[PDB]
DNA sequence: GCCCTTAGCCCCTTGACAGGCGGGAAACATCGTGTTAACCTTCGATTAAGAGTCGCTGAGTCGCGACG
């Protein structure tokens, strides 16, 4: 919860480039956040330990 | 004029298909998952150039009195 809450503005800034899809800007926020929070359910170790990068993927 | 004999129509029995909904068996196009890790960790409209009223809030002005 905390690496999510201390990475939502990630999400908040990934939803800015799909507005006007189909979905509102909270409603793409909110959604996002399950793709985050399932990536922190894999999230090890491995080269390049930047969550940054990890994190856009899955929100996108 | 009535009875007998024979012909035509109606009805019954079988049947050789024809294919035809439909489940099965199979070959093939969906639909929900994952998974990858090289860089940005606040995006953006939108009234606001008429008009009658409902529902709430928070400032400045006064009484009643006590202690010197």
């Amino acid at each position: 919860k905390e690496m999510v809450e201390a990475n939502l503005r990630l999400v908040i800034s990934i939803a800015k480039k799909y507005t006007n899809r189909g979905l509102q800007f909270l409603d793409l926020i909110q959604e996002g956040n399950i793709g985050l929070m399932k990536a922190v359910d894999k999230f090890e170790y491995r080269r390049g330990y930047k969550f940054s990068t990890y994190a856009t993927w899955w929100i996108r």
